[PDB]
DNA sequence: CCGAAAAGGTCATGCG
DNA sequence: CGCATGACCTTTTCGG
């Protein structure tokens, strides 16, 4: 695979990291809802394409480990805003 | 021009 | 049934 989080297939960048649509949305919803997870085990559950949903905390933990930027998740004035932002005058 | 990039929108799906 | 997941879509811009 190519997803730096679960290992699934990935075609491009998401919140700074090569991720799959799965991890893509997970990171998003989490950051929007500001969800707070808790690990039942010992914060080191297996995060791969097959067991990525067994534990949330751990999946988000890795999302950050590989550097997904929480700041890139549009909010406020940018909430609901799609596509690429403008960079040129 | 045009399509690669990538952020949010959409439900069908399914397990709980 | 109720909510979470994720395959696929539409939206914006800009780089080749
Ligand atoms: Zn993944
Ligand atoms: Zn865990």
């Amino acid at each position: 695979g190519r997803c730096a989080v679960c290992g699934d297939n990935a075609s491009c960048q998401h919140y700074g990291v090569r991720t799959c649509e799965g991890c893509k949305g997970f990171f998003k919803r989490t950051v929007q809802k500001s969800a707070k997870y808790i690990c039942l085990a010992n914060k080191d559950c297996p995060v791969d394409k097959r067991r990525r949903n067994r534990c949330q905390f751990c999946r988000f933990q890795k999302c950050l480990a590989v550097g997904m930027v929480k700041e890139v998740v549009r909010t406020d004035s940018l909430k609901g805003r799609r596509g690429r932002l403008p960079s040129k005058p």
